[PDB]
């Protein structure tokens, strides 16, 4: 592991919902929450041996936190990830999650091109229990993204956007999720960014029963995280991430800041 290039620097964005509902309308409260969350997630990554040997010490660090204190005013017909209304259905508490990730990537393109990853933290109740979403680590045909900006020309947006993005919501079923749960959401989404796909039931090694420590972080269904494996990456995730981690590291990782 190149100690000069072992850290994925992040642009962390807190939208107006997060600022108000998690931040208590305060910059300090907002940033402290995020700084502490990323550092705990970093502990998970940093201590992971991607090859089950000495290939460890790779992690994440915040480069900048953008704090949006109020909604983005928009003209009629125009949309922005930080606008007051949910999209496509303004009657709902939250956006459609996929459309939100696409919108965030579009609006943040200039900034995203200069960082390893951009991550949006929001506070909206996505339909049916969804907590987050990210590019990378998806089995879908022609899907791409994850660490290090990769361009995608949006025929609808008429410009290049980058696929080095993901998002976390700390609201689910009308309540703020536990910090232990939030940590797991962000870990899972960055896991996709790093190259992991969902662990399959079909491989017991990567999806243990509850008495064998429970599921690992990349399981498709969320859990509170009281089981042993919950906060760790499975061997399946490690294998996937390891195929490209070094290469990606040479591309856009930087030196850890003490
Ligand atoms: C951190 C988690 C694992 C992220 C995933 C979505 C995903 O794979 N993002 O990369 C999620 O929101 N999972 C939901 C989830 O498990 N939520 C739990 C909290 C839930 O609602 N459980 C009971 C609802 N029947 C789904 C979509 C499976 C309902
Ligand atoms: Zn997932």
């Amino acid at each position: 592991p190149d100690p000069m290039k072992n850290t994925c620097k992040l642009l962390v964005v807190a939208d107006h919902r997060f600022y108000r509902y998690m931040g208590r309308g305060e910059e300090s409260t907002t940033t402290n929450y995020l700084i502490e969350l990323i550092d705990r997630v970093d502990d998970i990554y940093r201590n992971t041996a991607w090859d089950n040997a000495g290939f460890k010490g790779y992690g994440i660090q915040i480069e900048q936190i953008r704090i949006l204190k109020s909604p983005q005013e928009v003209k009629p017909g125009e949309k922005h990830y930080n606008m007051a209304k949910s999209y496509p259905n303004e009657e709902k508490d939250a956006w459609d999650v996929k459309m939100l990730l696409e919108q965030f990537s579009f609006d943040i393109a200039e900034e995203a091109s200069k960082v390893c990853l951009a991550h949006l933290f929001t506070y909206q109740d996505f339909d049916m229990g969804t907590l987050g979403l990210a590019y990378g680590g998806s089995p879908r045909a022609n899907s791409h993204g994850g660490v290090c900006p990769k361009a995608y020309y949006s025929p609808v947006g008429k410009k290049n956007i980058y696929l080095n993005s993901g998002l976390t919501s700390t609201k689910n079923y009308g309540k703020t999720i536990l910090t232990k749960e939030a940590d797991l959401v962000t870990t899972h989404e960055l896991g996709h960014n790093f190259g992991a796909e969902h662990d399959p039931d079909g491989l017991a090694e990567c999806a243990p029963n509850e008495d064998q420590g429970g599921k690992y972080v990349m399981y498709p269904i969320a859990v509170s995280g009281d089981h042993e494996n919950n906060k760790m990456f499975s061997q399946c995730s490690k294998q996937s991430i390891y195929k490209t981690i070094e290469s990606k590291a040479q591309e856009c990782f930087q030196e850890r800041s003490n």
